[PDB]
């Protein structure tokens, strides 16, 4: 049996001292990296005076010297243009010229353009967008579009058609690149290399998903290598062309945690195109992309410029980003590598076209700060710096300054002297963008100085891809600027470095981005995450994690008293059971009742802690998780099975949680905020640090003794939790530890002092909870609240607009991230038909580049199901299925899998969603598709299931996004991004029906459930009124009920229902949360009044009610006005009138008891039910709370999801 | 300019709807779409799939998509002002059919 | 002020919309008021002419 994390992440090959340097910059304060670019970047008086003439010059030559000119001709709004442009793409998909124009005249002119043109016309309006207004919309608004592509057509008609269709044939053909072909691309560029320009071309491929796709990179690389090298013809490397490729189109798997497959996969294929290009002596270019793939791509620079089968040939080229910390470290490496190697490497020095991406990443991550600058001049420096590093080396290294900026430029030219031969460096641009520039540059007319010109080359679909990220022309962009007339010259030639060296602090951060621990502001501080492509951080938890497998665990019966004697067992690893783990000492049910009554005793001196001082409790314990998170991730990956990148993600969860209700509760408890009393936390096996800690944490911060009982599967990390919080101040006799089974869980809930229940885990387990509360009653003769999160069906539907390489990413993860041991997890992903086997084949093929395996190794993807019963209930499903006939696919697992509980990542094919019937929590994507005209019909089979957690869509359609998120009924949803790993405090997380009670973890809701008067939480109000409680007043007063009326207006106002709040979190995401109705409240009254009373509670929260008919309280609501009487039913036969979303009861305590005993028995969700006396309706306004008859959403949309960031470009 | 009830039939003066009521076939005026669709428009669709009245549940998807209902803009104007222009429902329509494809047409265009 | 708004605002939003398929009506007959005798009275009568009617 293989030592623990003895193979965690060992480095492709030691690292040298000049490795190490660049790894210690990855994340450097940006005011330590500036001051030493600002000195390396400093040029005398006479150069800086020059260089500002010559770039004068150039910019004067440029003001001197499209789509606009069709907008005035036509006098075109910007919607007309955007359609226009869409409507031209559309029809040339249509391949023959021929009937394309008789399509265009004879049906499209003349009428209705959308009988003749499954796919939306405006799928790509973002782009064209960007296009004619420079701005960037990450979604298509396709009704107004619509509008304008009719009105335009009505008013203008086939010559303003043909104008547009001449138009996108010579952007998409001509422009975005320089052909469709390699042949074409080859033959367009004779021109301009007769006036002294060299071509690199780029056969736009990236990000490969599946094995076959980089195979077809591949080959389109080779065959594109053959029609450079034989139009080369000989004249090799600096005055022929050469080609650019990158690296993620040529393996599915390019990531550091797969480096292994990377060195021995990747690698030989580039050698073979490398070789292919040396034998034609031109010129093979390594372009970069993002911050955690540069070091890995220095291992495969290494080997390559290593390898003696490649000798001979100085064409290998390699990209590196200025906008990088790392940048000149990289240089130093490289041009080390370059004079060991004897090659003279090809060095494309570029600013960096991912800026937008990575901040969001580094945000997302926790991480410690940003890997590239975050002012753009910055970037200015920087650049400038590293051309003077590559100046002094052009004897080993050959730079290639890729720029647009003609301040950058022309500082370039004079820092680099007098003396120049063609080889010596060249500088380089975009085809369709930099020629105006450069062409007064080449030529001995000019500075004489060669330009390469970068060259893109694809067919239409190619080109639309990533179109988004090259125009992205954002606001400090030198194109941007120079085009812009209110910025004069003088603005253009500043020299950054002057402006850089003058500023108040060097280098300071852009005030407007936050570093991602500083993402909420005062309100709290963000958890820290760990950087898993950091050579130096994965050798630190390397030993960490091994540290933390020679360690003792235990868990224990930790009474107010101490330690328990009990049943005593080990703990094992379920990826592999021959690792033991810990022990774990198992609760009696005698201690489980005697901790409940030690909590009761216990509980006065804990509710007498002031909040402040609870909540400082568990800001201590965030601390202390925060600094322990290594010892902490070990044990999670091997107690429960998960993967290192997930147990980061959860102790960031349980930090998080800390954080967030200490805050909430600053902000809201005080003395009339009593607590219940002792509540039972019940946690589940799969978030076994942060949902057990979320859960003890509120308990506790609300004033409540807590008795934590961690499910039987993950004890461990339970036990330590409990220690840290612990540490951090909580008394013993206010959180007892239980450890066991369900029979521990059963007596804790039926224990008569237990004043609340706090439950996560199945729907089935919940509803008997349900059934043994239902017999009890409080002191005060109310029931015992439950919070009960259970399981989820979740869904995402994915239209035609959608990007399938996207999707794909957002499938694999959300359904089989963790074995797909999320509640959250996706369940039934629904295909739009026309779309529908491509992205399947796609899916397939990414689910077979998946490793599975015990999780104590970086390059495990998916690790083990919790334990053998779960492995056998999973397998029979996907049997029962394979039975029925439907397709199901399946990754073959490793032998080594067998001494641990595995089930592979499966992919079923359904007919109707209706064929799958409960929650299967596993790694099981089940896969149905829908015709457009259904849409509708399939967002109602989805709300079918009764659960209503997690939903995604995936669309660029606002039209779609309308529809789908109006009619969807689930807590969580998420629109163009995964459904998984919700935030605390960004996406409060909890849904409805089977899927629970609410209210969610990690909401502003949450605490004013553990308390007995619940608080008004933070910005907690709505200015809106729901008009049938006003009808309902006022037909009140008409009746004569002035009080009931006065108190119906007061419910109105007080209602939180259309609450709307946009919540902070990371850049390229907008994070919204809102409050709706519940559904269909479920009235027992008992008095004409306290009907009058629920009704107004219910209706001012926009429900509707089923009454009771047994009340006999028919007569008490005649003649109600229409609108109210819509909202109204009675029912004698409650099962059958269900579901119901909650519960308004009145009367004595034996009549609630019985009520709660008769809707515990409805079939269905768990219902939240508030009951008061007639006397207490009398004497409480809030009798019946508002805070529990409205449904909290979340909806978090990922913003850059069209390709970029439009609020960052400014 | 213009309102409802006793207060004349619109279209508004000096808005966009206008010059449409003064020709055969009205054009679409400029920024008239919404992103929004009548829930029962929906339900009735899907009624109309039910009964195999497949020309008419197109119609009702179309009309669903055409409605501007919901539209919500603001018009440019002075500064320390906010002007504001929204389409919403008329109310309850008289439909007055000859036949049963007729009626499911007009009941479309009415609940879109 | 009106009247002249009425004149400029019809014939922009005209210059957005109307096509060869937007027919004209025919003959309108514009009949306005004595409170507004410049602004309504142009208001009508500009209408109906730039969406292609004569008017009485
Ligand atoms: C001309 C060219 C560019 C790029 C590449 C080749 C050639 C010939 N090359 C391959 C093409 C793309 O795949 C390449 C690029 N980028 C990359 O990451 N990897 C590659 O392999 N190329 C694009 C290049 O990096 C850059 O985006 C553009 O050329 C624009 O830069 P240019 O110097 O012409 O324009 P400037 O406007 O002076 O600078 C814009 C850049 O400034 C940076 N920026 C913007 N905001 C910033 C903030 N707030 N902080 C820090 N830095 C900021 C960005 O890097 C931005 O692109
Ligand atoms: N909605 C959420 O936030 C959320 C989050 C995570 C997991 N879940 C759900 O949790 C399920 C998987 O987790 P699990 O397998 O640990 O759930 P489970 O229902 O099998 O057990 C959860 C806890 O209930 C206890 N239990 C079992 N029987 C009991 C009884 N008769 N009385 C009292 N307690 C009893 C168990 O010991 C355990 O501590 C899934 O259905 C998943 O959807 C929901
Ligand atoms: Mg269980």
């Amino acid at each position: 049996a293989p030592a623990p994390f003895a193979d965690f992440a060992p480095p492709v090959r030691p690292q040298s001292t000049l490795r190490r340097a660049i790894t210690a910059a990855y994340r450097r304060p940006e005011t330590e990296c500036l001051p030493p670019l600002v000195e390396a970047a400093t040029q005398s008086k006479e150069i800086r005076d020059a260089a500002a003439s010559t770039a004068r010059k150039l910019i004067e030559a440029l003001r001197g010297k499209g789509v606009e000119g069709l907008v005035q001709e036509y006098s075109l709004s910007s919607q007309e243009g955007v359609a226009l442009m869409c409507l031209a793409e559309a029809l040339l998909r249509i391949p023959d010229t021929a009937t394309r124009d008789a399509l265009i005249r004879d049906k499209i002119a003349d009428g209705n353009w959308k009988s003749h043109l499954s796919r939306s016309l405006f799928v790509n309006a973002a782009t064209w967008g960007l296009v004619v207004t420079g701005k960037l919309t990450s979604t298509v608004n396709d009704r107004s579009l619509a509008a304008a592509l009719t009105r335009l057509i009505s008013r203008c008609g086939e010559p303003v058609i043909r104008r547009g269709v001449d138009m996108a044939m010579r952007m998409m053909g001509e422009q975005f690149v320089t052909g469709e072909t390699i042949r074409e691309a080859l033959k367009r560029s004779k021109e301009l290399e007769e006036k002294g320009f060299s071509y690199s071309y780029d056969m736009l491929g990236e990000a490969a998903t599946t094995a076959a796709d980089a195979e077809r990179y591949y080959r389109d690389y080779e065959s594109a290598i053959h029609a450079i090298g034989k139009a080369s013809a000989g004249r090799g490397i600096y005055e022929g062309p050469g080609i650019s490729i990158k690296l993620s189109a040529l393996h599915p798997r390019y990531s550091r945690a797969q480096a292994a497959r990377v060195m021995g996969e990747l690698l030989p294929r580039v050698k073979a195109l490398a070789l292919l290009a040396k034998n034609y002596d031109i010129g093979l270019n390594i372009d970069a992309e993002e911050a955690d793939r540069l070091e890995l791509s220095l291992d495969l620079l290494e080997v390559l410029c290593l390898d003696g089968d490649l000798s001979g040939w100085n064409g290998m080229g390699f990209v590196v980003q200025a906008y990088g910390k790392r940048c000149p470290f990289v240089l130093d490496f490289i041009i080390d590598l370059a004079r060991r190697s004897g090659r003279r490497i090809m060095v494309r020095l570029v600013k960096g076209a991912y800026w937008d991406a990575e901040i969001k990443r580094a945000q997302l991550d926790g991480l410690a700060d940003f890997p590239v600058f975050t002012r753009k001049i910055h970037t200015d420096v920087s650049y400038i710096a590293c051309a003077a590093k590559l100046l002094a080396a052009t004897d080993v290294v050959f730079p290639q300054f890729a720029t647009h900026n003609a301040q950058t430029l022309a500082a370039i030219y004079h820092m680099a002297g007098k003396d120049f031969h063609v080889g010596k460096y060249e500088f380089q641009c975009l085809h369709g963008m930099g020629e105006p520039l450069y062409e007064e540059v080449v030529g001995r007319g000019k500075l004489d100085r060669p330009c390469r010109i970068y060259a893109p080359v694809g067919t239409h679909e190619t080109l639309l891809a990533y179109l988004v990220r090259r125009l992205l022309g954002a606001n400090s962009s030198f194109v941007h600027r120079i085009n812009d007339p209110k910025v004069s010259i003088d603005e253009l030639i500043a020299d950054p470095v002057e402006v850089v060296r003058a500023m108040p602090v060097v280098g300071a951060k852009h005030d407007r981005i936050a570093l991602p621990a500083e993402l909420f502001g005062d309100a709290r501080t963000n958890s820290a995450g760990l950087d898993l492509s950091n050579e130096e951080t994965l050798a630190s938890l390397t030993e960490a994690l091994r540290e933390s497998a020679a360690m003792k665990w235990t868990a224990l019966p930790q009474l107010a008293t101490g330690p328990a004697a009990g049943e005593t067992r080990t703990v094992l690893n379920p990826g592999d059971h021959r690792d033991v783990v810990g022990s774990v000492t198992e609760t009696s049910e005698e201690d489980a009742r005697r901790a409940v009554r030690l909590a009761a005793d216990a509980a006065p001196d804990w509710a007498a802690v002031p909040p402040s001082e609870r909540a400082a409790c568990l800001d201590r314990a965030a601390e202390l998780m925060q600094a322990r998170m290594p010892t902490l991730l070990g044990l999670i990956i091997r107690e429960a099975g998960k993967s290192a990148l997930n147990a980061i993600a959860e102790v960031r969860e349980a930090i998080d949680f800390l954080r967030y209700y200490a805050e909430q509760t600053r902000r809201t408890l005080g003395p009339g905020h009593g607590p219940l009393g002792p509540i039972v936390c019940i946690s589940p096996w799969n978030f076994p640090l942060a949902i057990f800690t979320g859960q003890i944490a509120a308990a506790l911060v609300a004033g409540n003794p807590v008795l934590a009982k961690p499910a039987e599967e993950t004890p461990l990390i339970a036990a330590e939790g409990v220690r840290i919080l612990r540490e951090a101040g909580i008394p013993a006799s206010a959180l007892q530890l239980l450890p066991g089974d369900g029979r521990v869980g059963a007596a804790l809930v039926a224990a008569a002092e237990t004043a609340g229940v706090m439950f996560t885990g199945s729907t089935e387990v919940a509803r008997l909870i349900q059934a043994q509360l239902a017999d009890r009653l409080s002191p005060a003769g109310r029931p015992i609240p439950l919070i009960a999160e259970t399981g989820g069906q979740n869904a995402m539907i994915v239209d035609s607009s959608a990007l399938a390489e996207q999707v794909v990413g957002d499938v694999i993860t959300s359904a089989f991230d963790s074995a797909g041991q999320r509640a959250s997890a996706l369940r039934v992903l629904c295909l739009q038909e026309d779309v529908a086997d491509r992205i399947l084949t796609m899916l397939k093929g990414a689910l077979h580049e998946l490793h599975i395996g015990r999780t104590d190794r970086l390059s495990v993807d998916v690790g083990p199901v919790i334990t053998s019963e779960a492995k056998d209930n999973i397998e029979k499903h996907i049997e029962r299925m394979r039975g029925l006939g439907r397709k199901v696919e399946q990754i073959g697992l490793a032998s080594e899998t067998g001494v641990g509980t595995f089930v592979p990542p499966t992919i079923i094919e359904l007919e109707k969603l209706s064929d799958l019937q409960r929650e299967v929590f596993g790694p099981v994507l089940h896969v149905i598709r829908y015709r457009r005209d259904d849409l509708d019909r399939l967002v109602d089979d989805v709300n079918a299931t009764g659960y209503g957690l997690t939903f995604g869509l995936h669309t660029r359609l606002d039209e779609t996004i309308a529809h789908v998120t109006s009619r969807i009924k689930a807590g969580n949803l998420y629109i163009n991004r995964n459904i998984i790993g919700a935030v605390v405090g960004v996406q409060p997380f909890g849904g409805r029906g089977l899927s629970g009670t609410g209210p969610k973890a990690g909401g502003p809701l949450y605490l004013g459930r553990l308390v007995t008067t619940a608080p008004v939480p933070p910005q907690h109000s709505s200015v809106h009124t729901d008009p049938v409680l006003l009808d309902f007043a006022k037909w009140l007063d008409g009746k004569g009920a002035r009080a009931e009326a006065e108190a119906a207006r007061n419910a109105g106002s007080s209602s939180a229902l259309g609450l709307d709040l946009e919540l902070p979190g990371p850049v390229g995401e907008r994070n919204l949360y809102t409050l709706h109705a519940r559904g269909r409240i479920l009235l027992v009254p008992a008095t004409e009044s306290g009907l009058y009373h629920q009704l107004a509670a219910a209706l001012a929260t926009g429900n509707s009610v089923a009454i009771d008919a047994a009340s006999g309280l028919q007569a008490s609501l005649k003649n109600l006005p229409q609108t109210v009487g819509l909202r109204v039913s009675w029912s004698k036969d409650w099962a059958a009138d269900g579901p119901f979303a909650g519960a308004l009861v009145e009367g004595d305590a034996e009549r609630i008891r019985a009520v709660n005993k008769a809707i515990a028995a409805l079939p269905g969700p768990l219902l939240l039910v508030q009951a008061a006396s007639s006397g207490e309706i009398a004497r409480n306004p809030d009798a019946y709370c508002l805070n529990w008859l409205v449904e909290e959403v979340s909806a978090s949309i990922n913003t850059a999801a069209a390709g970029g960031n439009a609020s960052l470009m400014a």
